[PDB]
Formats: C-alpha cells, structure tokens, sequence
C-alpha cells in the first residue's frame, strides 16, 4: 500500500507564503526514507533542508500546493485559517491519489494537526476526502496529531519539503525588498521592513498578510485621528 | 579483490574546482553496485546516488579549488597535477583501507591524450606504498571509461555531485556565472565585469587557462 504524509511550512510568520506538501511513497521503501536520514530534529539549517528536499523528491512523490500572501488575503475575505488548511491538506491528499490513480487498494495518510483543534481537523479532512476514497474503494486509515512531523517519516518528509519550498520563494523576495527579516515580529528587521514600507506607499506590501496582528494593527493605526 | 575506480569533474572550465574522486569495493558486492545501473542525468537524481555511492563502498575524495589549481600551475602543469590527485586517492585507499596480500584492480578515466604514459606516472608514483603489501596491480586507463566500468562510471558521478553543490551555490555569490565554460555568454561574461569593477579576476577563476590569460593581458599589466 503507498503512505502518505502530510504537513505545510510558513503558518506562522506576518508574511510570505504558505506551502502544504503530501509525500507519498510505498510502504515498502520505508526503510529507504528512514535512511536518508529526514528522522532529524527541526533544527536543520536552510542549506541542509534545500539538500534533503533534493533527496526526497527523488525517493517519494511530491504535491505541492503554494498559497501566497495574495491569496491567503483573498480566501481569508470569506473562510478562516483553519479552513484553508483543511481546504489544502485535503486538496493535495485528492490530488496526488488521482495523479498516481490509486484505487482498489489499502491506504494511509498521516496529517500534522498544526492548529487547536486535532479532531476537529482530522474530521473535516476525512469529510472532504471521503467521496473519493469510497468512489475509488480504498481502505484508508487516517492519523491526525500535533507536531507528527516529529514522529512519523513521511510527515517528517513533507514537513522539510514545504519548509525548503518555502525558503526558496523567500530568498528571492529578498531582491525586491531588502533584508526583511524572519517574517516574524520577534524580528526587528521585519518590523522595519512593515513599518518603513507602510510609512512610504500608505499601504502594506504586496507579501504582507493583512489578517495577520502585526499587518491588521498597522492598518488600525493608519486609520486613527 | 578489490576494484577501484577513479574519475574526475571539472576539469575543462576557466572556473570553480577541480574533484578528483576514487570509488572502492571488494569485487563480490560488486553486483550490488551494478544494481544500481550507474553506468547524464538530474542533480537531483545525481545527489541521490552519491549517498547511496558513499554508503556502498570506500570513497575517497579531492577537491582543488581555483586558488591551489592557480597556485600548483606556477610549477607543474594540468597533466601532473592530475597525476599526483589521482595517484594521491589511490595511496589514501590503500593505506586507510590497509591493503595488503591481496588482488587490485585499478579503472582510470583518463582524459589526457597520452593514456600510457599517465599510467606508467601513476604507477610510479605508488610504487614506494605498494612495495612491501604483497599486492597484484592491475591498472588500465583509457579515454571514456566511466562508460565502460561501473566502479568508475561511480566515482564520475560522485565527483561531478561534489563539484556541482559548489559551483551550484557559487550561483548565490555571484549569481548565473553560466557553465563555467568558455562558450557560455554568461561565464566569459562575468569574468569581464569583475574585472572591470574589481580591477582582478573573481577568486573562482583560473588564471591559466586561455580566457583568463586574456582578459589581464587587456589591460597590458600581465
């Protein structure tokens, strides 16, 4: 049977995109995951996951699905974050079960729970996969939990990739706007960055997240006396 | 016995490193290697190999990086530098490995137009090593042989996966340099205006080879 292991990278930062990423391989060359070493801790640099994104995508099949702030500003006019999420984990779990047109066939996917809700997550993602594994009569067996990027492989695998993914469209947006730090507020470099930005065009950058606080509380600012 | 195989990448470009690789292993898992059909492909698929390479048998690897390439051409040429790396890997193989009493078969890519003559130098130059570890040496070398045996096709693949992580990342401190190539726009190019802006060659460039010997004879300084 193939598993399938699924994660995202980028929720927490002000701005810059999100990526959620479904790594799926056969159950067999498990041990082949195992090797290549990805049941390393969460402290690996940008350079050392840019490799491992290199070794992994030859070993695995790789969906990848990019949400950028654009977009994440868009969807969020109407649905929450935590929609979006279960929208994308289920999107690319959909999407890579009909490109390799699996059916007729036992199978597993292991999802990180990354918001508060575990159950709540799982539930909804088995409720927008559902038709199709029944439709393609697979037994599937679904696992949901928090920080499972740090205990199951193949979640492990598409946690690194989202990460790397991500990395690689942040390095370039360093050519447009200059050192703009972490992309979170414990940053002062992003918080200049915001700041200054908003203080010369009177409006957010392009990669800023307007729903996030820091974004949302300099708009309220702009708006006040 | 044990069957060596020795390559190198990076030998033509005006820039970047020189690797100089040297893949091992004892000639019943030899299928092993087979298996894996590595006698182009993605740098993807290529990084994938090496590690597996690395885990199979005994590499031992030399990297030249422009500097000491520039700097070994005051007094030797390409040919002997090329000589002592490879003859280099293989003493290193044979001491580290602690071969004695044993059969040894070493497979050369040799890319100089002289292919005996490269293999009496390198055979001189083990010699001292090998004299008292009861070894038979087999050596050949000839032109295209990382097409024709497998230990050498691996230490090809494993040499040109060193020299691309490096010349890969180089695309970051001085962005598309091209192929490090001549022909490449991009390469004679970047050479030009670094010149012009910093008055010398870049630290990557060889300054023997034809492009670089021009570029400073432009200004008839040197």
């Amino acid at each position: 049977m193939i598993i399938i292991g699924i994660d995202e990278a980028g929720r927490g930062p002000v701005l810059g995109p999100m990526v959620v990423c479904a790594f799926a391989i056969e159950k067999e060359r498990e041990e082949e995951l195992k090797k290549l070493g990805v049941k390393d801790s969460k402290e690996l640099t940008k350079n050392k996951r840019a490799y491992l994104k290199k070794l992994l995508e030859n070993l695995g099949y790789v969906e990848k699905r990019i949400l950028e702030a654009e977009e994440i500003n868009q969807l969020m006019n109407s649905i929450n974050l935590n929609d979006i999420e279960i929208n994308a984990f289920s999107k690319v779990a959909k999407n890579l079960i009909e490109k390799l047109n699996i059916r007729d066939d036992e199978i597993e996917i292991y999802i990180d729970a990354c918001s508060t809700n575990t159950k709540k997550f799982e539930d909804s993602f088995k409720d927008k996969i559902e038709d199709i594994i029944k439709e393609r009569n697979l037994n599937i067996k679904i696992i949901a939990e928090h920080k499972a990027d740090a205990k199951y492989p193949v979640v492990s695998a598409a946690s690194i990739i989202a990460k790397a993914e991500r990395d690689e469209i942040i390095d370039y947006y360093k050519k447009i706007y200059g050192d703009i730090g972490s992309g979170y507020p414990s940053d002062p470099k992003t918080i200049k960055f915001l700041e200054d930005y908003f203080k010369k065009h009177k409006k957010l950058p392009d990669i800023a997240r307007t729903h996030w606080k820091t974004c949302k509380r300099i708009l309220d600012k702009s708006k006040q006396t």
